[PDB]
């Protein structure tokens, strides 16, 4: 019945706005710049940088950074914090999703673990276009460029960000039809060490039905978006990847910085 | 048009049957499945290993193991020597796929180099079940265990084959479902380099199509299959991304050798 899977979709798509504050539309709508009931700061360098504080609340040193914990090092922190803060969105979310809570305890640990990151470069996406990346709940604007400018090792963290961004934009998905892809990243089951998988998969073929049928209601003209969809699902895992990696980089050159245990604990590599 | 799915599935499921000697249907009837006309030799250990290299049809190396060749060289040598066999089937193959022809040369080059792995690894599913692997045309049969236990670099070559292999076949999908995977795998547009998108796309998007119909009446209650074949592709990705890995580790290992030149030509790389 297609019947139950339209009311799947909508208490998807009505939770996730309960547990998302910034949503892609009214993303869109901030970075279409004909909407200007309210627009953002651009930081497009050094000096935008440090007035970047003047009007906008960046609790961060806005004066000298290299000899004061450097733009570098500061920008990537301030990207880490604000990587937790959607994994506790997401978590919240998470538990929306019917039958997930239902789920030994230790599987729901496993679903979040693998399936954080690949939802925050999803949802990433929404904030950018090829120029750049919303900030500080849209109120800022940091630019690609800025960004790809930064010390040796922190200039090429957000890079594959974009390119992932500007292909899977170029689809046009919007928030209802992100919320049911987002539930069905979480409830996979192919992630290592699940103790009881079919239970995992029989939430998925429904969370896949519901997109399904979803995507073919919200894009009639779009052929194949269901299937162009799921295949993005491998650029996902690959930007995690270089990430870990060029995050342990960091780790042993870096000393001095920490990490939040949140994120290094959803952190065990490989 | 229902009919003109269905007539590009036909179409590539006897290009299937005359492209690719050994069939899924042909291999299961020898594995685990019972039917005993024709038993394969089993290889187990070195000994069993030596006494079928001088045996079985084997038209490369001979039972060689002691300051001669070592058994995990001459078995990676062997595997070299069947995917390469493999790259002629499946670009015979490509070619019957219609549109494929008509595309820019340079795109179906490009097609074939990043397409032909994925394709390799889920053919090779077809002659694997979770205690081997069939070999020589299905004329043997090669242990899991026995290729795990080789020299510490060559002992974890085909285990992720496996672990994909298992989870694959449980789909229990059959030669017509494969003959339009395969298809699919080929037209992918997201391929590095290539020139002309829309085309590949458009012709992806007629595969995916008669993919579908094809899952529906070919598999009426197995839920969801065709989202679940799709999002075995990522896997195919990642074992394709991690093969290539522990090979650059292999390029130091086997190297600096005078007489390897003409033959590390046909070898080239992929």
């Amino acid at each position: 019945e297609s019947a139950d899977l339209r009311a799947l979709a909508k208490h998807l798509y009505d939770s996730y706005i309960k547990s998302f504050p910034l949503t892609k539309a009214k993303a869109r709508a901030i970075l279409t710049g004909k909407t200007t009931d309210k627009s953002p700061f651009v930081i497009y360098d050094m000096n935008s940088l440090m007035m970047g504080e003047d009007k906008i609340k960046f609790k961060h040193i806005t004066p000298l950074q290299e000899q004061s914990k450097e733009v570098a090092i500061r920008i990537f922190q301030g990207c880490q914090f604000r990587s937790v803060e959607a994994v506790q969105e997401i978590t919240e979310y998470a538990k929306s999703i019917p039958g997930f809570v239902n789920l030994d305890l230790n599987d729901q640990v496993t679903l979040l673990k693998y399936g954080v990151h690949e939802i925050i470069y999803t949802m990433l996406a929404s904030l950018m276009n090829k120029d750049g990346v919303l900030i500080s709940e849209g109120q800022g604007f940091m630019t690609r460029e800025f960004l790809k400018s930064l010390r040796k090792p922190f200039g090429d963290f957000m890079e594959p960000k974009f390119e992932f961004a500007v292909k899977f934009n170029a689809l046009e998905l919007d928030d209802s039809d992100l919320a049911i892809f987002i539930a069905v990243i979480i409830l996979s089951g192919d992630r290592p060490g699940l103790l009881n998988v079919k239970p995992i998969e029989d939430i998925q073929d429904n969370l896949l039905q519901a997109l399904e049928l979803q995507l073919k209601l919200n894009h009639p003209e779009s052929s194949q978006l269901f299937a162009k969809l799921l295949q993005k699902m491998t650029d996902l895992r690959q930007i995690v990847t270089e990430h870990v990696q060029l995050l342990q980089v960091i780790k042993k050159t870096e000393t001095d910085m920490s990490l939040h245990p949140l994120l290094q604990e959803i952190y065990k590599d490989l």
